[PDB]
RNA sequence: AUGUACGUCGCACUCAAUAGUCAGUUUUCUGUUUUUUUUUUUUUUUUUUUUUU
């Protein structure tokens, strides 16, 4: 979102979104806006929220997982690429209002 | 009582100077004084995720 910032976008506005947000500012995403402005989400949007309003999406392939091994005795959350059904899953989330552009930030044999 | 005896001598210092043996290629570094202090104690830094009589 710095970074998005930095660029200075024209009549574009930069929205974060997760599980901590604010519930004003989780409801904010929902509010209506002027322009085109650019969400940038966690997996709240991928199980229970679908955010609306959304025409194309952006997949770094990546995610973090929370894990728990017998040789760590610990839950660990290493960041791993994500699977197939999920990444099938984050083609989806754009083709609610109407046709859209999936854009997978990694390899097709990945 | 008488007569009775006398003469010459030596010594010192010395003593120099002698055989043969020719030659060794060209070039080179090595070199000087000056500011001097070599060392000054450190810090807490980020967030998949989601459900319970």
């Amino acid at each position: 979102a710095d970074a998005l910032n930095k660029l200075n976008l024209r009549h574009t506005e930069i929205l974060p979104l997760y599980a901590r947000l604010s519930n004003s500012e989780q409801n904010r995403v929902f509010q209506s806006h002027s322009g085109r402005r650019i969400v940038l989400a966690t997996n709240v949007a991928e199980t229970s929220l679908t955010v609306p309003g959304i025409k194309y999406v952006i997949d770094p392939g990546t995610a973090r997982i929370s894990r728990y091994s017998y040789r760590t005795k610990v839950q660990r959350l290493p960041i791993e690429p994500i699977s197939q059904a999920s990444a099938n899953q984050r083609k989806g989330r754009c083709g609610r209002v109407s046709e859209g552009i999936c854009i997978r930030l990694y390899s097709e044999d990945d």
